[PDB]
């Protein structure tokens, strides 16, 4: 649903009182209707979603707020939905025109240094500025303090607007400074584009650029565009994080535009001498990145995806294109950062209910839908997909299971089936549906600075945000009429991703490219810096300093942990080792700590933990150098969600 | 708010047990039922799942009843077809209540295998199995994180044929990792379904022959600590009574000798009186300190106000449960207006009004008009301190007589007598004794939780939270004793009574050493009596790990004791200790809030990282995590704890 306004914050010689206008059932309800005819008051809104609460603050006519609030979301207005006038995400601030009532705060001008920030709780804390978009407060406080405040008021003495409060910078879970947008970058905002056109590829220029493509899956973006560039005499590298759709277009392009490319795999290589290649971000990872002047033209497709291969991939790119002598870097995808699912003229959405023979995620599929013909099952997890495709199986449908680990030749390609998946399906199968049936959610990891002793990183279930829906969703509708069935009609917002994926680049780094974590952090810096891509929480120097101090792995636990395939097979190992030379037994005996395995039966005593990775089970001691050396990287600055 | 069914999970009836989920409700299907109480849909199956605003948990059939947790429904109805349905059981004791089965609903049947292969249903529709190893506990085949168990209390516990063995209540975990489940067994419903619905507790009991104890449930003002002990009294019998407050306990005695011709004993460190008659007013401090119950004193001993779970009631009435039948009393009566499960009632005298925006003042998000205030004796509830102050100036500034009260002040700052305006924390509660023409809520408090933080150890978090209906009814009977009273409010909303935080148990060692010179094994003896004794407030069975803590805590510095005792902050004990720990490292504090004032002068000498025993609030220096206090605690983590679920 929309946001929607659940009270005020009025300013008065500064001070302020909050105002509560509407309770749980009235949030709910406006938030549906998108109908708001409640009178609107003041300069600084209190705002709220179905899931969180958090305040708005109204400056030149715009009520603005943080993107990690609202997202690309309508607010209820007085004739119904608002949408949104400024999206800006990688300044993490959108904007909807304010309605009649709401007063304006004007720009501070001059430039206070001595701030003073408004709380969701009519607290006034002072803040001396440092930089042009952080402050320090002159009396340090605990995390929970701020939380609820995003996107309150940062006032100068006089009470003119320096900016909107954006994140906590916590050390050891104290919130000591305080990111802000600042004002400028709202006026920067005001001024840009309507409606940029990135549905047409760019010209080649003169000199090196950086592009943004935005148009859907099998309109020649991938295709059409690189043959066009051939022909024109450039060397062009198209990267897909697909092996599948990496190999599909070899063959494809042969037929389609007589053009026989350079394939790039870590299962299979092809090379022909044509002016064009296709490689996945993780083989052109292995090959050191990019070849001296090989290419002209480089293509990151599906720049979406905010896995850690994508996202170190098209940063080691924007890191090395200009020095290796390409002119033009581009950043392909339908969905790009604020993006919502718009209906698709060639697909029927349409609700489950409870009415079917075949329970899903609290709703109903009834065998009909599905007994013949060719269907794809969105689940979360492995297990899901196991239950599933085992109750369809007894009642006779022909239905078949395929997740991270099984071969894709679990197929069949041809003939009737349910396919009942996780997302892998889209980076291992290339294949469209006659239609596709989403549980809305997806596993993801996150991690979490516990301090017992260091982070743990967490395995959760998450609702959809807009790119699964939109990316799921299109697995039926490619030149056939195609069916939607989905549990929930919601969607988080798009474009960013957890701290988590940043460990996870530097983990990849170390495992698979050999790479230090000062490279690593060179190429995410390359990505973070470049506006239109997916975002996240500058966490660089914090995961640059942990595994800078993980010396020494044993190669053999390393080789183990990555054949497995798991995740972050360098932390795992790194802990394997660490375990072993300590003659210590691993946290548990899950699948997980299976390199140490053949060790079990002389290993003894608590669990020297550098961190938490899953269920910890044995005792632990905090005794190790290693463990001493990560609690004091948790003395970082850190900026915390808000 | 009602409790709404806003799903169920399906059991197969043949095979090998499975189960699926099914949703019946949205979050706005389910706010709206839940205030209707109105519940048009079919109801389906034996599992139900429900919510309340707050959270969601199971509900299980079993034997036309629909069974669930104390610690999710609290007291509240069920939202059922023909409007609110009243809970037919309220066991506070069992963490158990009961609904009559609305019509729809197919219920489990008890098991009659006694078998020991069990089957935990989860609110995901899995199926855990589980060994029984007692009456109540069963060990899980392999061990989960307890987080995959929240949201399943409520559940049942099947045998292989998928009968009912019991509900889930509890995770025991260790170090966040859950090894067991605590559950309600199927014959502590069987009891439950075969006894009276209803029990009388409104009338003082008869003095028994030999020992017993009883609870007495009646009003404020039905004379309950000057009647009855008077009644009683006339008869010949010598009478303690224990109350929590100084001034109430004064106040009673003043009273008897005026009104009931009695001049008694009075026992308080502010004022000790020995007359020699046979009625007795103590405080359960004074009652501790004196060493407890004094053999042949006393015949009957009334435990009033016996709802508070402050530290030193728990402590008292623990003392006096397991030292009362040795020291010769026939009675102990347990009393209070407000037993645990109990809800707010609409009361007569007192007309009780919804504040609304209209008006001058700010109040908690809403407002206060200078008309409802302007003129006569009224009292304005606030949870902290620092608002306390705050809206007294904003009073003052206003042509009004304004003042705060709170912990730390005399309570001769209330006119007695004047005409004006006081505004107070619960603090005002056990101080001050007078009533008001109206009573202003805020309908929050802070509170002190506790979280097994492993950062390195435990955390006392202080937090705040909604008022429950023993804060609700206490707060609002400030006014309308006998005449006129208005009671206005920000919320209507009420959490269930008589419940405590493991904080609380936390406090009752600290105050044992602190101020009573109990060990921490002397103060396990008295809550054991505490817990095991029925119908008093409930917490959960922390008792061995906070003994455990405690006993390591040795040689603590007299001085630093004797500061964090005077300064009538909480925790002495574990903020000395700290200290302590902290000055023989010549080590800093955590940091430097007023907690931490006894070290304040040894800041040019201390250096270098704190050494962490647990946290107490916000911890700015760095921490070492050597010191082997720091380690016994940790290792004392490895205790087999209830966590809620
Ligand atoms: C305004 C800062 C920006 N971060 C920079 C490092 C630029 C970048 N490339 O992300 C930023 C923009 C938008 C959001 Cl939602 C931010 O916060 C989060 C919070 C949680 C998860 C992901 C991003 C953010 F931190
Ligand atoms: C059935 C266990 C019982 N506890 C025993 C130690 C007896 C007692 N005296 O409390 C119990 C009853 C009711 C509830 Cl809400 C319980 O759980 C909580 C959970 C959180 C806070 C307080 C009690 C409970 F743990």
């Amino acid at each position: 649903g929309s946001v929607v306004i659940v009270g005020r914050i009025i300013l008065s010689s500064i001070t302020a009182y909050s105002q509560q206008t509407r309770g749980l059932l009235g949030c709910i309800i406006t938030s549906l209707t998108g109908r708001d005819k409640n009178q609107v008051e003041g300069e600084v809104q209190v705002v709220s979603t179905a899931t969180q609460s958090f305040l708005a603050t109204c400056v030149n006519g715009v009520c603005w707020t943080v993107y990690h609030g609202a997202g690309s979301k309508t607010l209820a207005g007085p004739k119904g939905p608002i949408t949104q006038m400024y999206t800006n995400v990688d300044q993490d601030l959108v904007g909807w025109q304010a309605p009649p009532g709401a007063r304006s705060l004007t720009p501070c001008t001059c430039g206070s240094s001595d701030l003073y920030l408004v709380t969701r709780h009519a607290d006034v804390i002072p803040v001396r500025r440092r930089g042009d978009s952080r402050g320090s407060l002159l009396s340090p406080r605990p995390v929970s303090y701020l939380k609820g405040s995003s996107g309150g008021p940062l006032l100068c003495p006089s009470g003119h607007a320096v900016g909107i409060f954006r994140a906590a910078v916590c050390t050891r879970g104290v919130a000591k400074a305080v990111d802000f947008v600042p004002v400028e970058s709202m006026e920067t905002t005001m001024r840009s584009p309507v409606f940029t056109d990135n549905s047409s590829p760019p010209a080649v220029p003169q000199s090196f650029q950086v592009a943004h493509l935005h148009a859907p899956t099998g309109s020649g973006k991938s295709t059409k565009v690189p043959a066009a560039y051939a022909a024109q005499g450039y060397k062009v590298l198209v990267l897909n994080p697909s092996v599948a759709a990496t190999l599909g277009f070899g063959a494809y392009m042969s037929k389609a535009h007589g053009i026989d490319p350079n394939i790039r795999t870590g299962v299979r290589t092809i090379t022909t001498g044509a002016p064009v290649t296709y490689s996945t971000y993780g083989k052109f990872l292995a090959d050191g990145g990019c070849s001296g002047g090989a290419y002209d033209i480089i293509i990151c497709d599906e720049c979406h995806s905010t896995d850690s291969t994508t996202i170190l991939g098209i940063g080691t790119v924007l890191d090395q294109a200009e020095t290796a002598g390409a002119r033009l870097v581009v950043l392909a995808t339908a969905t790009p950062p604020g993006s919502v699912t718009v209906p698709h003229p060639n697909i029927e959405e349409v609700a489950l209910s409870n009415t079917g023979e075949i329970p899903f995620y609290g709703k109903a599929i009834p065998i009909e839908a599905i007994r013949g013909g060719r269907h794809l099952i969105f689940c979360h997890s492995k297990k899901k997909c196991d239950e599933l495709a085992a109750k369809l199986s007894g009642l006779g449908i022909n239905a078949v299971a395929y997740y991270r680990g099984l071969d894709v030749s679990v197929i069949p390609t041809i003939g009737d089936v349910v396919v009942v998946a996780t997302d892998a399906l889209m980076t291992g199968y290339t294949g469209d549906f006659d239609s596709v049936i989403d549980c809305n959610t997806c596993v993801t990891q996150t991690v979490d600075f516990s301090l017992d002793p260091t982070f743990t990183i967490e395995t959760t279930t998450v609702p959809q945000d807009a790119v699964s829906r939109s990316q799921r969703r299109g697995r039926t509708g490619r030149g056939r009429r195609g069916i939607y069935r989905f549990v929930t009609p919601g969607e988080r917002p798009s474009g960013m991703f957890d701290s988590s994926v940043l460990c996870e680049c530097y983990d990849a780094g170390c495992a698979w490219y050999e790479l230090t974590p000062a490279e690593t952090s060179v190429r995410l810096r390359a990505y973070l810096n470049t506006p239109g891509l997916p975002v996240c929480q500058d966490h660089l120097e914090f995961w640059e300093s942990v595994f800078t101090g993980l010396t020494h792995i044993d190669a053999h636990f390393l080789s183990q942990t990555k054949q497995a395939g798991d995740n972050f097979p360098y932390l795992v190992a790194y802990q394997a080792t660490v375990c072993a030379r300590a003659q210590a037994p691993p946290p548990s005996w899950d699948q997980m700590w299976k390199c140490l395995i053949r060790l079990k039966p002389t290993l003894h005593g608590p669990t020297p933990l550098l961190y938490r990775l899953g269920a910890v089970q044995n005792e632990v001691t905090l005794t190790h150098p290693i463990t001493k050396y990560i609690m004091a990287c948790m003395s970082a600055d850190l900026e915390v969600l808000t």
